[PDB]
């Protein structure tokens, strides 16, 4: 086969950059390891940014997200027995969040490339690149047992963390920028209506917990639990319990319980590389850049990596200018940077960390009484919050 | 002898509370250890808030510091080859810095003391607090070899991180607050105009660097150090190579040398303890908290603590009121871990830190590029720089 673009993965950024790509007129082949109910499967992120959201305007993958999605004017963090509002609206110049989760815009993207009859591969096993710095590169899989080729242009590495795409790049072309957290997140999706109309971050002696939501009956909670911590140790009636522990006792005595949906433990983590492109290959999302969930930044990163690869392919294509395409990880990087600075910040002051001396608690408990009661403080939270705006080039 | 309120320590703090308490008819005795020379050969700091500068005009010792001082408009963060300016006037609605050195507020309130013919008893040796929960505690020292007893009401801890009144606490009703740093700073008084009319921190790969002035003609400058260095290793040919290697070039080229007045290395540490009262005694300035020099808040917190000791004590004595005392701790200590926060961010970002991964190092510079280019962040800054607001009560 051939093609113009070859996007490896079909999660939100190799879909999103895959319907852009081709209502623009550039033709795309996206190849998935798993199946589409696998991929569906997955509960992930529920906060879209205002850039995100136009993004999905611009690949007219919006009817259902201007139908069921939820705009959200501010986000609540209780600490210490208060419970500080932060009027992101206000605050930030009239921007505001959306919340429509993520597995509801994969779907909407997988049902729209269907319509319009693009290629998606699914079951593409073992997925391998060459010749990345030539002029003609390509990509090997195996479909039903037999390998085939497909040759393209350029390669849009939007495979994950655990994706092909970073490991086809030689080690030493790369600078890897890390830190692990020493915890995770343990979540629960039910069918029950949330216990506030905007999100609740809380600061609580026994750890993080967070009460967000994916609609009028549905709802998502999470709490900070240890690294070692297995799922199977954590019965529905127990997770219950320990949220309500967190939560302030107004809120805690208004919250509807049920049975999970979902359960499941996520780890905590900041993972950047830089360079973000080897030759022909682009890396997007999770596959160049991991940020921990405190700031709601990942699936908006990688929204605005694919608004990024997208414009430049375009002038490539539309225009003859594929130079500019050079421009790409440090156009990326800058917005990068600041979301991962947000994230890790967010993280350090919401977070219980383990064998913390008594300065750097009452610093913790200073910094969030200081940015939640300075007008300057708030804004600095609500601007980074509804993100950032999209850098423009030329 | 006998007295209303009796000081311990003829530093800024003792002299400052002495000065308000004599002006309002409360008379008040001061005891310090060493001559009034040694006292005054201590160089210090240099940048008074605009609250600290209304408190030397309510004690009437404000002719030549109105004369000589120099009120800055703004300072400037260097990192990476740039130069911000955050303006703090603008920033701040108004408020402003006032450069005076410590030692000439330390003087123009020793000549006022004088002057008004108030108590100061120099060479007071092994002073000792007593009865601190009676109803009249005292004081004993010693002056020529004798030993001489003062009865008072209170007692003002003024004396210093060294000084006998926070070890007269009895350690159980106390919790301390304490973080160490890694590194002190080498500072420098030279008899040359200074390289810029406002101060220049510098964040540099080889390490923090500070320029600073006294007046027109006279500066201060200041780089990070190991802490195992010894001044005697550092020439004043040393320094000045050092300081330029850390400057921009710009300014490194208009930098006037000379030979030092002064050379000396203090080290960085942030303390906090609570509460800063027992019975009858109260702590101010420096004997309550240290926070390392980087937000120019030492004398600052110590110029708040006083003006909130006084206001207290005045109504005490003038309307009766001597169950508001009770609150001084509080009101203090709220005034206290905000420039401890911020002082301790400061720090974070202007110094390069031993032992540091990439992902830190990337953080830190992505805080100062954050922070000094939204309208948010400087404000931030620049409303933390000039001073929070005091507090009122009632
Ligand atoms: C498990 C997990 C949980 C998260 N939970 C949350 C959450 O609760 N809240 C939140 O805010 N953020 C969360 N995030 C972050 C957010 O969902 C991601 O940043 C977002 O999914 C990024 O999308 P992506 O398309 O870049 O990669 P992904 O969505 O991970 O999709 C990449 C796709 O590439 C495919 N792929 C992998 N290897 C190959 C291969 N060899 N060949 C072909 N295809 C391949 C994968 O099967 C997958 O379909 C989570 C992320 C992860 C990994
Ligand atoms: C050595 C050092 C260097 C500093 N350098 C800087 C600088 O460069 N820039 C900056 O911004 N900040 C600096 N600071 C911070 C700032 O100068 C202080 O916070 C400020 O001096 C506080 O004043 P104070 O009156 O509370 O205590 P001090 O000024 O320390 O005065 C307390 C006084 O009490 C006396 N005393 C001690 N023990 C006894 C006793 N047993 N009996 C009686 N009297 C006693 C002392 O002799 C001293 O006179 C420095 C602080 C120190 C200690």
């Amino acid at each position: 086969m051939k093609t113009q673009v070859a996007i490896i993965g079909a999660g939100p950024s190799g879909l999103l950059l895959g319907q852009l790509l081709h209502k623009a007129g550039i033709d795309n082949v996206i190849l998935e390891r798993q199946t589409p109910d696998y991929v569906l499967g997955r509960i992930r992120a529920g906060v879209l940014e205002q850039g995100m959201v136009d993004l999905l305007r611009e690949a007219g993958v919006d009817r259902r997200m201007a139908r069921d999605g939820l705009v959200h004017e501010g986000v609540e963090i209780a600490f210490a027995g208060q419970r500080r509002r932060i009027d992101l609206k206000r605050l930030s110049g009239g921007k505001t969040v959306t919340v429509y989760g993520q597995t509801e815009v994969t779907r909407d993207l997988m049902e729209a490339r269907e319509a319009c009859g693009a290629t998606t591969v699914y079951q593409a096993a073992e997925v391998r690149l060459h010749d990345l710095q030539g002029e003609r590169p390509y990509v090997t899989f195996e479909r039903d047992g037999e390998r085939l080729r497909l040759d393209c242009d350029y390669i849009a590495g939007c495979d994950g963390f655990h994706g092909i795409s970073r490991q086809s790049i030689p080690a030493e072309r790369l600078k890897v920028f890390e830190r692990v957290y020493p915890f995770g997140w343990l979540g629960l999706l039910a069918d029950t209506p949330p216990v506030s109309h905007e999100l609740i971050y809380a600061n609580h002696p026994r750890g993080f917990a967070l009460c967000s939501q994916r609609s009028a009956t549905r709802s998502r909670y999470f709490v900070q639990v240890p690294l070692s911590e297995k799922v199977e140790d954590w019965s529905d009636e127990r997770f219950w319990t320990e949220l309500k522990a967190r939560l302030p006792s107004e809120v805690a005595e208004k919250l509807v319980t049920g049975p999970s949906l979902e359960k499941s433990i996520a780890p905590l983590r900041s993972f950047v590389v830089e360079p973000m492109q080897h030759g022909r290959l682009f890396l997007a999302g999770d596959a160049a850049h991991i940020v921990p969930p405190t700031g709601a930044k990942g699936l908006n990163l990688a929204a605005s990596d694919v608004s990024t690869l997208y414009r430049l392919l375009l002038k490539a294509y539309r225009e003859g200018r594929g130079e500019l395409l050079e421009r790409y990880s440090a156009i990326c990087l800058r917005r990068i940077w600041k979301a991962e600075r947000f994230s890790w910040w967010m993280t350090s002051v919401l977070h219980r960390f383990p064998d913390t001396d008594a300065f750097s608690q009452r610093i913790q408990q200073t910094e969030l009484e200081y940015y939640l009661g300075s007008e300057a403080g708030l804004a600095t939270i609500a601007e980074n919050y509804v993100g950032l705006p999209y850098e423009e080039i030329e």
